[PDB]
């Protein structure tokens, strides 16, 4: 679903989380600024997200079920897959770079994009919206 263009509209907790990664103060008092576009795209079996920050825009095609990896705006490279866990999207992302896992979930509010994360025991939300 999401077959648009969206921007982080909401979001919170991102400094428990962007706490938990264990990331220096200041990219965590950078990081709650969340204001990301993301244009996503679906195909039965093959997704598209395209992801544009001001920061450095990221691109990851695939399909569900099939591991791959994709950057986060925080500069993270993680590795994992998106898959319906009852009425959700999960997310199971592994940080390629300390495999610190990552667990988040999916949603779309009818029209905004709920993004939860965890680590380690914690839990970031992003919300989007049509811009």
């Amino acid at each position: 679903a999401f077959d648009s263009t969206w921007k982080v509209d909401r979001s919170e907790n991102y400094d428990k989380f962007m706490e938990k990664m264990g990331v220096n103060i200041v990219k965590r008092k950078l990081a709650a600024h969340d204001n990301l576009k993301l244009t996503i795209t679906q195909e039965g079996n093959k997704f598209t997200v395209k992801e544009s920050s001001a920061f450095r825009n990221i691109e990851c095609v695939f399909e569900l079920g099939v591991t791959f990896n994709c950057n986060l705006a925080d500069g993270t490279e993680l590795r994992g897959t998106w898959s319906l866990e009852g009425n959700k999207l999960i997310g199971k992302f592994k940080r390629t770079d300390n495999g610190n896992e990552l667990n988040t979930v999916r949603e779309i509010i009818g029209d905004e994009l709920v993004q939860t994360y965890v680590y380690e025991g914690v839990e970031a939300k992003r919300i989007f919206k049509k811009d």
